[PDB]
């Protein structure tokens, strides 16, 4: 079973990924990265709009390499109200800084509730980006305590997850994370025509905002969740 | 009156300082730049330490432009214990640039508790890092509702402030905040020498950690309280 | 009552500009930047076309922070009729390296007549290029004993002053040039809608040549002329 | 026979190189580059000072590639007084944009006074500044109109002439700049020792200071005389 | 009399060239830059399927300034069956870079087959991608004890070899080239126009591909032969 | 059991390496980066020198993402002896470049001698450099066909392979090359009191220089190969 997680621009549109049947209602900020952090006020409505039933997610940032800012601004979405907090990881550049800066998240988060999760997030297009590889994932995430390891794009351009990675390069992603025991999210301009592809290599989650559209649709979303 | 703010290193440096007179314990994380960020426990820390009828600051970090990261940072810092919460404007390459990220950090500080201080410090070396001109600090500061004009140098090789600025600009930019309704914070490798200088022009606060030490000293913090 | 500056680019374009009624017959050169020098003998051909009663005004680049050059360049402009010498403050990066080249300036021209009038013009939108902030040109201008302070846009990609700064922010530029005793000029990629708001704000000189065109036409100056 | 350059920082120091029988008193200012431009009210108390039956040579800065503004430069260094105007070839990139450039030059100083002498100057250790080839200099001198084709070093490390060029290429370079009527000034933290191999391989003029000095010394100056 | 190079795209445009009437069949990779090399086996497959009355070229790269390596690849492409061994002077600064990788080169090839031929190719746009000046390859073959001196271009957006060149300069960069005793090859996006303005110049070989197309065409370089 | 590579500066280093008891005697150039190339000479000479018991190791550089170059030195270093031929991952920077170019330099190499083996090394400093991720080197190796998955240090500024890449990170690179088939082999400043780690962890082949010094010593050699 895949989890199916849609990010919405905005309450209105959040609302319609809840009656289409989204499992977790992620909150971003397009207009500061791949995986820009929206901002206090946005993540605390949004957790008021969304059922109890259902998860909120919400980045703080495409992350320079700041520890101290960036344990800060986790605290900031888990204070709001995101149960998922998710770091891009894009100015770290190597597995020892990603795994330093992961590191501190998760202290700062599990301070905040021992019950909300962490999620690293590599970018699948990172060389485009000098971001950090995003095949090691699985180990900072590993290492540093995280609970998901997770692949997105970091350019916007069209181009998908599938488009950057091999499905074999990405089943090897998802066993790994898994033999580490973690889950492991993916996402970067999927389409309905991936889903099962997704589903096929055991991925836990999945991450989609163009394929419920445009505005969300309700009844994408419910096509989405029927998918899975 | 000229406030004193001491940055310590840590909880013990801390101690010293409150024992020595400071006003104004900062929480700062140098190993990430001039206003780098500490983390979430060390802030808790220090504020457990500090006596309540003393302020405590911390900084968010030299940020880069992500408004939603650093309001986010900023919510951090202020529920982790800080009564002051400082931007360094490193990323931010102009007014209107400035003003967007601030009006955000402002919100999310004032939200939380409307007596909490936010302080918009640019760099009197900002030229060396490309971060936005120090001169303009007090109307980006004015514009986006912030409390505290502040100077500090970027970057740490024993330049101060007064390598950087002149007296007559410095006493213009401390009359400029003032008449926005605006405290105005000095810092840069401040040494004794330069805090009668500081006090003549109107500053309202004066930072300092190695004109207190290489350990911070309480009689060395005493000397630089009596001359506050 | 604001002045016209229309920026032919040849001797028939100047005559063109002079019959609609142009106030500043301004030579620069678009191939070597927004405020790129032409060459002595063009501005002597200019001055030379020019009615006396009319002034010519001459840019000495989108300048590099190299003090006698430019002075240099300055006295070149003087001499081959130039009453209003334009530096474009590109390559300065700071109050103080701006103030530096503007006073030398002033010296290479004021020595030759003290009549003549020298013009420090900062970019609108600096930040796209890495020049000085715009925001703080009259203070550059006062200190460097300059007599108008301006503003144009670097890239010319068809937004205008107003995409870069809010008539609010023009309007307190214009007061503080004014009560530093200096006149102000503004210009990027002005059309005709701009100059009430231009003339509501105080502006003294206002530049163009797209708004009177592709060729200047004596009637769109005459139509530019009569809304001044 | 060689012709004896000296480049003094001062009015006392261009007394000394006067009084020791240097030839051509140079105008320079090391703080902006190697051939850095001095001021025009330098320029002109150089020639004040300057016996008639010398001349006096300026330098127009180590120059981008903007046409006009270096055209209007020369202008500012030959109405300032000096007979010799030379240019700094360090932002042009090539052939043809050094010709275009120097072609301006030319025109811009020949307008002044046919008797003026302009100076194409290359840098012989270009490769660590970018600038345009060094030996391609007297082609750019040739077909740009130039007097004189010259070589200096733009790094004051203490790197001479004779460590980026060996003694046949130079030779080769002389020879070249003869062939198209042009004569030859070369420089380079150029040492006494130099001398005779500079001599030996035709060139018309040599640049020194740090070989006349520490201060330029009139006994030191009359040495170097001797050995040209 | 002029030779005709050019370059297939494949073993079929190679037949195309060859019954057209191409004097050099030249084996490059244009994905990896102007002068990209192509692989071993492709080197081999052409050697094989031209005719043993015809010269085989290949390059080794749009090279950095890499001796060791470039002297290794040099060996792969004369072991592969190249007759002449190119190389693109891209990553070298200037002269003395460039001479010591092609000295390298030479006697790598030459420790071969002393009858293979090097060919020192220059860009003549190399100002464009920051390469060593066009107009000194002939010392370079030289000095380096090359048998050609050819000119290409670096960037493939249609610019040919007469837009960054003069018919005098390449006259003169011929006639330089023969008085070294060299061979002179010119490219760079020839039209049959271009043929009887490189004949008269005295070229001794042209470089084409696109004036023979698009696939090659054998009636095109037949027309291009009588050309030459 | 840990096979000891050397690496002699030149021939006589080579013979006390040998004299010692090292297993493989790697020819590579410091001056041309990390893994710098050698010329075709100097790796014949080496291979001659050493005993036909012994293998000979041969670096094509730190080489930039240019198949096709790449491809031709591995060719010359083969031709000229190597059994080892390895690449310095430097210019690639993520997965999918790394198996491109490896797998055309392992059928470059394959078609001269099917027994020559082929290296893909990675850096264990790679961020210093921008260079792929070490840690995804084994799997580059293994789709890449190639048959050892190395590692070595990019800057030699003297810290070791164990001051960027932890034992346990190392452990598991380790694992992972001998779970593909591979052998492994490790350097970076490697110290006497690192080999019993590097045993411990299973690593296949140990590279050294300075352990082994100053010049190569046998008694040194001899000391590190007991402790293999």
């Amino acid at each position: 079973h895949m989890i199916l997680l849609v990010s919405p621009i905005d309450v209105e549109e959040a609302k319609e990924a809840i009656a289409g049947g989204a499992d977790i209602i992620d909150v971003k900020n397009p207009k500061e990265g791949s995986l820009g952090a929206n901002f206090p006020w946005m993540i605390k409505a949004i957790r008021e709009v969304t059922p109890k039933d259902l998860l909120v997610s919400a980045t703080v940032g495409d992350v320079p390499y700041k520890p101290g800012t960036i344990s800060l601004a986790a605290v900031g979405a888990a204070i709001s109200g995101a149960d998922y907090i998710k770091v891009g990881l894009y100015g770290v550049k190597n597995y020892y800084q990603a795994v330093e800066l992961m590191k501190n998240v998760v202290r700062a988060v599990k301070d905040i509730d021992e019950n909300k999760i962490v999620v690293a997030a590599g970018y699948a297009d990172a060389y485009r980006v000098g971001a950090v590889e995003p095949l090691i994932v699985p180990k900072i995430a590993r290492d540093a305590g995280c609970d998901v390891a997770m692949l997105d794009t970091a350019i916007k351009d069209g181009k998908t997850l599938f488009d950057f990675q091999s499905k074999e390069i990405l089943a090897e992603f998802v066993d790994e994370a898994h033999s580490y025991g973690l889950k492991c999210a993916l996402a970067g301009s999927i389409k309905k025509e991936h889903i099962p592809i997704l589903k096929e290599i055991g991925t836990d989650i999945v991450g989609v905002r163009g394929a419920a559209c445009g505005r969300i649709d309700r009844e994408l979303v419910k096509e989405l969740k029927e998918l899975c």
